[PDB]
Formats: C-alpha cells, sequence, structure tokens
C-alpha cells in the first residue's frame, strides 16, 4: 500500500550522460551508441540568444571545436550536424552502456521521469507530465540543458524529452530526442508565453481510483453523471474534456476498484465544486494530475 | 528554476539489488563485497509472522536454502548470520558494482530516496522522510521487503533504511543497515500502531525558503516571532519545536534569501493559524516536510 510520485530507476541513463563543451558553453548530451544528442545552443554565447541564426552560427564550429566528455574520459568527435534544435555529435567509440532505446514523440498528458544533470553528472530524478500547453513543470538550473526525460518499458528506454529553455514564468520547455520542440517554443530568448495550464482530467480520475485502492475513499459520493454533464463543470475549471477514450483507458482500474468511470467522474464534479474541505487524498490538498492510468496501474501492481 | 520532489540518480544502488529466496517467500536482498543483506523474515512462511523464533526458524536453514540471484546469475552462498532483523548471506562472489558505501542510522526528519524493487528488479525510485514517529510513508506492495533507502554524497551511498514491514493504517516500517528498526516497530504481524505524525517544522521552513527563492512570495508577511511563541503555535498545530539548531541549520537559506528564520517562523505561524486560502506554494496546497535545509541548497545549487 502507498502511492508515491514515481520516478523510473535511473541507472540505464546516467550511462548516456555526458559533458558537451563548445567554446565557453557547457551543458549535458545523450551518447547513444557512437552519436552524442545535445541542444544546438550550446554553439551560443547568451549574447547569440537574442536572435541566434544557428546554420550561420554552425558554420563556425568545427569537429574538434565540441569537447565531449563521459566522466573523466574524452570522447573524439568525428562528425557533426544539426537535426532540428538539436545537435548530433558522431565520436568514435559507441556508449559500452548503450541500453536498447527509441525516441518517443509524447502526447500532452504522458508523464516521463527527468534525469536532472549538470556537467554530464546526474543530480536527481522526477516524475513530470508534458502539460497541455506544452510545458512542463521541472526543476532545472543553468547547465541542466541537455538534461532528458525517458520511459522505461522493462528494458527499453524510451526518450520523449531534451531540456533546452525556461518561460520566464519559470515553467520548462524542450524537445524530443529528433529535436522537434514539444508546443511553439523556439531556442531564442525573446518573448514566449505558456496558454492555459490545463488539468489532466483522465489523469486526475486515475489518480482517484490509486486513492480508493489505497483507502482514501471519503470523496465518494451517490452520484453518477455523463460525459457531456461531467464537461460541462470540466470546462468551468480547465479541465481537459473528458472522451470516450479516455473512458476506456480507465475501464482496467474501474473493473479492479468495481467504480464505474462516470461514478468516479460525479466524484471528482463534486471535489470541484466543492473543494476538499481542508481533507486529503493520498497526502495532497489538491486534485493531482501527473499520474497516467499506466502510472497507477504500474505502481499498484509493481511492475519492473 | 522549479523544485520537485527529487530522489537520487539510482543507478548505484541498481547495481546492487538481487533477489533472495528461503522456500517460497522471495523479497529483496543489497548485494555490497561479498554480503548480501535481506529481511531476516526472508525465513518464514506468512504463518509463521503471527509470532516468529527466528534463532529457531533459522536453525532448520541452510547455506544452500537462500537461493540467491543477481539478474539471471546465481550467487553461491557460503556462509549466513542474523543480526538483528537481517541476514547476512555471505556469497563468494564480491559484486564488482559495489559502489563506495556507508551504513548510516538516520533521525527523523531526515530525507532519503528509495529505490522500490520487487524479485530484485528496480520499479522505481522516490523521496521519503524518516517521520518524527519513526514510520515513513512510502509505495511498497508485497515482494517490496529488502529495497533500501539512501542518501549520495557525490561518489559514497549512505544506506539508511531497509524496508521490512507495513502497518494496518498503510505506513511502512523497516531497519537500518545494521538490522536495528526505526522506532518500537517489530518484524511480527501483531498489533502495531504509529504515534502522533508531527510535522517536520524545519523542514517545512526549508521549503518556505525554496518557495521564495524560486519566486513564490505571497506568504511572506510583516511580522517576526520568537522561538518561543513560534512553538506554542507549534504545539497547536502537532509541529516539532523549533530549536535554535534548526535555526543554525537554516542560516545559508536565510542569508541567501536575507529573510531572517524568525521572520519565516512568522509566515510559517500565519499560515498555520490562516491556511493557504486556496492558494499553492511550489504546486502544493499543503505545507511540505520532507525537504531538509541540506536539501534545499542541494537542488537550489546543482550539486552533481
Ligand atoms: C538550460 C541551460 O543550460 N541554459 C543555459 C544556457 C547557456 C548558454 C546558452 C543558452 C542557454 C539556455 C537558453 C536557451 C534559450 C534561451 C535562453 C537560454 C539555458
Ligand atoms: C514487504 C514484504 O515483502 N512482505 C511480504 C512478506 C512475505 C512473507 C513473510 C513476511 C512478509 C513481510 C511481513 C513482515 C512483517 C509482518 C507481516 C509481513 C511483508
Amino acid at each position: 500500500s502507498g502511492f508515491r510520485k514515481m520516478a523510473f530507476p535511473s541507472g540505464k541513463v546516467e550511462g548516456c550522460m555526458v559533458q558537451v563543451t563548445c567554446g565557453t558553453t557547457t551543458l549535458n548530451g545523450l551518447w547513444l551508441d557512437d552519436v552524442v544528442y545535445c541542444p544546438r545552443h550550446v554553439i551560443c554565447t547568451s549574447e547569440d540568444m537574442l536572435n541566434p541564426n544557428y546554420e550561420d552560427l554552425l558554420i563556425r564550429k568545427s569537429n574538434h571545436n565540441f569537447l565531449v566528455q563521459a566522466g573523466n574520459v574524452q570522447l573524439r568527435v568525428i562528425g557533426h550536424s544539426m537535426q532540428n534544435c538539436v545537435l548530433k555529435l558522431k565520436v568514435d567509440t559507441a556508449n559500452p552502456k548503450t541500453p536498447k532505446y527509441k525516441f518517443v514523440r509524447i502526447q500532452p498528458g504522458q508523464t516521463f521521469s527527468v534525469l536532472a544533470c549538470y556537467n554530464g553528472s546526474p543530480s536527481g530524478v522526477y516524475q513530470c507530465a508534458m502539460r497541455p500547453n506544452f510545458t512542463i513543470k521541472g526543476s532545472f538550473l543553468n547547465g541542466s540543458c541537455g538534461s532528458v526525460g525517458f520511459n522505461i518499458d522493462y528494458d527499453c528506454v524510451s526518450f520523449c524529452y531534451m531540456h533546452h529553455m525556461e518561460l520566464p514564468t519559470g515553467v520548462h520547455a524542450g524537445t524530443d530526442l529528433e529535436g522537434n520542440f514539444y508546443g511553439p517554443f523556439v531556442d531564442r530568448q525573446t518573448a514566449q508565453a505558456a496558454g492555459t495550464d490545463t488539468t489532466i482530467t483522465v489523469n486526475v480520475l486515475a489518480w482517484l481510483y490509486a486513492a480508493v485502492i489505497n483507502g482514501d475513499r471519503w470523496f465518494l459520493n451517490r452520484f453518477t453523471t455523463t460525459l457531456n454533464d461531467f464537461n460541462l463543470v470540466a470546462m468551468k475549471y480547465n479541465y481537459e474534456p473528458l472522451t470516450q477514450d479516455h473512458v476506456d483507458i480507465l475501464g482496467p482500474l474501474s473493473a479492479q476498484t468495481g467504480i464505474a468511470v462516470l461514478d468516479m467522474c460525479a466524484s471528482l464534479k463534486e471535489l470541484l465544486q466543492n473543494g476538499m474541505n481542508g481533507r486529503t487524498i493520498l497526502g495532497s490538498a489538491l486534485l493531482e494530475d501527473e499520474f497516467t492510468p499506466f502510472d497507477v496501474v504500474r505502481q499498484c501492481s509493481g511492475v519492473t
């Protein structure tokens, strides 16, 4: 029993973190096979970040300008290319700790673990969600750029995020491992505001199921609702509209608990309309939305 | 910017997790050098757990009854001994992935990372505190016993916890790596109630400092207080009494922010007396107490 915000074990990814230095900028790189992936803004001075022309800036860079260090050992760069907002540094040595991996571009509402690194060295691991506004609420200081987000399925690391920038509101923007930003963000020191940070309704419902499974039940009520009625309430509270797809995904938690998805929706509706009245659910005083249905099933079943 | 509940990177500990099977009970072991550490209740049937005599039960066990598997490879047990509530299984092979380590017994209020494992395989990592009542609020299913809690200082893993049992209230009890329980708990399926779960005042104040550092400031007020006055309020709200030792420990965060510890105490006092009025602090609607001052400085400075 007990339900915790849980990250994947980070070892497989720790084995992939390197330091990339171009001129006087140091950030993190991901070493998979004989390629090191890092944010293209490694080639910028903070001066350059106001309005960089990366193709023009990159012409001034050679293989030998990219200093790549894995622990205390330097990697030889034999090639470099820009793909969208990442650089791919070809090195002469395959990373011997390369796990089985994929690059996936995640949808908003999907959760992943972040291995926060500085100078190619891990500082910590925590769990995030891709927000509906394509920001993440991370913990990232200067030097953390090139830190990656990932899921693990048994033996296969799915890399979904590389950290690139902090908005002036202190939320985070980045790319998939093809260097394409999530959302409308650009790797430039300009005015970029996040849209509405909507609540991930399907994740709140998953987490309500997790609460029932772990003994927190005070918010169960005598009511039910419809998708359309529930969605009127979601709109009012800046919740994502609940679809039948979300209902289908919650089916296993519904089955396990014997609480119909629409009954749990009616519980969530009363919580939105009435608040928690100073009570808590799995040690939270607000409605948690960074556990997916798949996360609740995984943690509640003990998958490894 | 951004402040997250952050675990240590788990790789160094992932390298130490093994499966221990005695008869029909499987749980996790920690392999350091040529010793595997695991909970002594590995030798029990669930029947035995009602009133086990571990010394008597252990007489019926030989080296060859302890099946120790590191991934898919079996370790040869050449010795076994009971130290308090753990078994130490001597194996014929030193763990080649043994990191630099220490065993520390932590004080209540101290935080650590848990690597939740099942069958010697990692499922996830999360951050805990030793509660003032010597429970932890974990996420532990059957098979999770022998999962360990740890801190890392650069290259040295300090192992502070091994998971042993769940109380009927769904909080967690365990031992240090010498097999001594935290608090009054015993490895027996009996009536064991946790004492008052008091709030770790010094950790709330640290986290209030973390909030200021990361832009959340609405709770700063025009007031100050004294240790004695603050402590009257702490008593009323089941907070740990604040000592000058706690004030001294918060000195660096005080210095960095320019907010006197006693002014932040007066802020915490108004939060206790008045609630959050539906507002949040670092995305929490309650006062977080599982970040130590040392945790706030580490995360806010980017230590690796
Ligand atoms: C995440 C990180 O390490 N950054 C520091 C940095 C140093 C030098 C150049 C760029 C950057 C990153 C950045 C990206 C976009 C806009 C401003 C700054 C951030
Ligand atoms: C944590 C764990 O794996 N447990 C399962 C278990 C199986 C067999 C014997 C004992 C246990 C553990 C336990 C400890 C004390 C009281 C009851 C159960 C728990």
